[PDB]
């Protein structure tokens, strides 16, 4: 259905930004073999097919690159030097395959004096700024789930990596291998602040600046139900709706970027957004401009008229799942398929005719 | 000289997800264009041409549309119907181009009641689940500063799409729109929650799930300096060995995954850490696989001797800048150039044949 129909990706299973990665390929449409060792309730494993092999005997080594021998993708998410033990290191699976892109998902990279240690996303996002820049100043830094260093800084630049490379096969006719750590691709994430830094417009105070909860127009705020709005008017015309719907006077507040008023700005708009509910600020802006919307619980999300009418979610057996994103207006993704049973190995190399 | 060196990019100029996507594509070797109003400092619009046009005027369309006319790509990311009514939306563009990959990068989608309405990355991530599960659990929640909306799940989408649309375009022989609103990117972004709520593996409780900050395995601590390390270890021998390090007797302490006796556990893990300073714990866990790193500020990052190994970042003029991610074996990323002066549109149109 969607734009990938027809690119063919061999996954070795893995944890956290390859699975991710390997997911949003077969969500746009590509053909995706995952090999794992020897029906999965994780919606992550939608738009697969499950064939298992030990990549430790010579039977299993010997299908794996004869599924690999057929593929536009491999994504592998080991240690650097794992696949290489195996016998499916990059400089193997040219041998049978030029045009594979190779592509290698890690959080320190292939080399360096970290890229052989253990770590999960805290670590990658610790060792670069980013976390020390997340939560309130008041107390040690928040982990902003694994949201930055597994998936935005991770799968996503993995992917962005495979396509670019995709890309270059057309005029090269051979692939390559693509070195995606979350170490580097969550600095690319994060390049605003870099920006920023150069020009004094961010600091490395943590929950002081623009954009981390510092501001008083760019935060969440507890309502008179104990739920929470946010709060994002940045352009002074959007801030100008905001106090107009809460009715406070702006001659009466400071300045909206008075920074040594900030306190007392906030005093201002905390003791606001508590006279109601959140479904109350919920109606009153619903429909400006004051970038004031609710904050909502995944559990409300289904609840949501601009979630719903989009259709940014659909029903698995238990509970939503995100549909394909982005969205194609020519070649469209169809709504994933589940999870199903593990096939045999066979079946899908004679279709793939390997 | 990386991997997407002969892709034509044309960038209506804005703010957020747009110029982030428009710099990792020069970033991997685009020639892109920027036609904005008429030497900047930030560094987000480094590998760039600027150019100037008023939009509004007969001769600013005209000019666009001929540079459009020889491009694979467009970004935009104003409201929707703003080209339209600039005589540069989609169905004008097919006119002179349908080749062209139309990508079109908003907050709230192309389409849907809150299409019209004005937002940030703050609004986008509070109406589907995101924002209420950051930060500690006695407070509100605090904004992860704009990277899963802006640009986790809002520039690393449209460039997914765009490139995911050139692959199509191979054998279609022709463009179509890519429709990247940050509030699907964002939901497919954090979809591994999606799939442990399914499983009872993760609940809709803020800060009180393994990785929001509630284990005591994974979240940062203060050190004797005032200064922090994340702690990371999840897997049974990576906690072990984290234990070890800090001096600590398992027999001493309830089990790693007993949750009723978390705040014990954290407790004594707090006093451990508190004992001595940062740098202490890095020369520590030097080589160890505990999943314990320091918390660097942005300042000191460039004295990690990982980043620092791998080139993670270049010094440009002001401070320091990441260099492209992710990385090309046989097609490698060149240091970016600088933003420069804005030339002339028509010595463009001249080098495209356009
Ligand atoms: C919940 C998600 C947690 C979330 C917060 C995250 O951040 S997840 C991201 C974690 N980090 C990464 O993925 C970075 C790259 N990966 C790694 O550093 C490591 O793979 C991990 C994740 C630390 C795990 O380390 P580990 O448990 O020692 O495993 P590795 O060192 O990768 O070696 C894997 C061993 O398994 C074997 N293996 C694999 N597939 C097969 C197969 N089909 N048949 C037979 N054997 C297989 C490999 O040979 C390898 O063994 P060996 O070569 O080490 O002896
Ligand atoms: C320092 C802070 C102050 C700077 C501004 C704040 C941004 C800085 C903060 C950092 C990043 C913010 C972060 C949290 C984000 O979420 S960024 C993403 C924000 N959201 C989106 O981009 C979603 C899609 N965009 C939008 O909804 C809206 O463009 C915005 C962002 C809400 C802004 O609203 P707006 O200013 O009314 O913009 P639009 O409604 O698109 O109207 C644009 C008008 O400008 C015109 N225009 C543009 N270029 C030209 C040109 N070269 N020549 C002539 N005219 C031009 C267009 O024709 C259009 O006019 P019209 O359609 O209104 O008649």
């Amino acid at each position: 259905a969607g734009p990938l129909s027809g690119l063919r990706v061999v996954e070795l299973a893995g944890i956290g930004p390859g699975p991710h990665a390997a997911m949003i390929l077969g969500d746009l449409g590509a053909d995706v073999v995952r090999i794992d060792r020897p029906i999965s309730r994780d919606a992550m494993l939608r738009n697969r097919r499950i064939v298992t092999a030990d990549l430790k005997s010579d039977q299993g080594l010997e299908l794996a690159l004869k599924l690999i021998a057929k593929a536009d993708v491999l994504i592998e998410g080991y240690r650097p030097g794992v696949t290489e033990r195996l016998g499916l290191g990059p400089e193997e699976c040219a041998k049978v395959n030029d045009r594979l892109i190779y592509a290698r998902m890690t959080g320190w990279g292939q080399t360096g004096p970290r890229s052989q240690q253990a770590g999960h996303d805290i670590n990658y996002i610790s060792l670069n700024g980013i976390l020390h820049a997340i939560g309130r100043g008041d107390e040690r830094p928040v982990p902003p789930l694994n949201l930055v260093g597994d998936f935005g800084g991770g799968s996503m630049f993995l992917l962005v990596g495979i396509l670019a490379a995709l890309w270059e096969r057309q005029s090269s006719g051979k692939g390559q291998v693509v070195d995606a750590a979350m170490v580097d691709g969550s600095s690319v994430l994060i390049q605003m602040m870099w920006a920023m830094r150069a020009t004094g417009m961010w600091t490395d105070t943590r929950g002081a600046n623009m954009l981390d909860g510092g501001a008083p127009y760019y935060d969440t705020y507890e309502c008179a139900d104990g739920r929470y709005v946010a709060v994002g008017a940045i352009e002074p015309q959007f801030y100008a709706a905001m106090l107009a719907g809460l009715g406070l006077d702006a001659a009466e507040l400071p300045p909206q970027n008075d920074r040594a008023r900030w306190p007392e700005l906030r005093a201002l708009l905390t003791e606001a957004f508590a006279s109601h509910d959140r479904d109350h600020w919920g109606a009153v802006f619903a429909n400006s401009d004051a970038c004031v919307t609710p904050v909502l619980a995944f559990g409300e999300v289904h609840n949501e008229p601009h979630i719903i009418e989009r259709n940014t979610f659909y029903e698995a057996n238990g509970g939503w799942q995100p549909m394909p994103a982005p969205r194609f207006s020519r070649t469209a993704s169809s709504q994933p398929r589940p999870p199903a049973a593990t096939i045999d190995i066979e079946a899908v190399l004679t279709d793939w005719d390997g």
